């Protein structure tokens, strides 16, 4: 089991960490959503589906910078929504194919009432999402840490 990002940066068997750069809507008003869909950014595959079943959860999701201070939101994982920052580990998603499959996680963020101006700075860390991978084969328990960075400023009209 290993993963790779849209631009090809990968985290090998055993886990590790990688940065994911995302382009964000430049203008987001209070009452509107800023959707950060990682399903088009992070992909993983099972290296031995003939024998092993891989289990993948969103172990933890944390907010940073402009997202931590100016937005409120939830994280959608494999069809279900949870609080973000996360309060617990999500249920497992099975990976049983050698073909790359998307990691079904998306952040649904919305400006807080007092949000205004540059709510998110270009190049800043907005979130850290931890993908935890285990299996039905051995004691492997690995973390694939995804550091989500904003490619541009996000402005909230005042
Ligand atoms: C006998 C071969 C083991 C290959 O081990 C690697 O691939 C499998 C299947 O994806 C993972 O469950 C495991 O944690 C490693 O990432």
């Amino acid at each position: 089991f290993a993963c790779k990002t849209a631009n090809g940066t990968a985290i090998p068997i055993g886990g590790g960490s990688a940065n994911v750069y995302v382009n964000l809507a430049p203008v987001v008003n209070v009452g509107q959503n800023l959707v950060v869909d990682l399903s088009t950014q992070i992909f993983c595959h099972n290296d031995y589906p003939e024998t092993i079943t891989d289990y993948v959860t969103l172990q933890r999701g944390s907010a940073y910078g402009g997202v931590l201070s100016n937005f409120s939101g939830t994280v959608k994982y494999s069809g279900s929504s949870y609080p973000f920052p996360t309060t617990s580990e999500t249920p497992r998603v099975v990976y049983n194919s050698r073909t790359d499959k998307p990691w079904p996680v998306a952040l649904y963020l919305t400006p807080v009432s007092s949000a205004g101006g540059v709510a998110i700075k270009a190049g800043s860390l907005i979130a850290v999402l931890i993908l935890r991978q285990t299996n039905n084969y051995n004691s492997d328990d690995f973390q694939f840490v995804w550091n989500i960075y904003a490619n541009n400023d996000v402005v909230v009209p005042t």
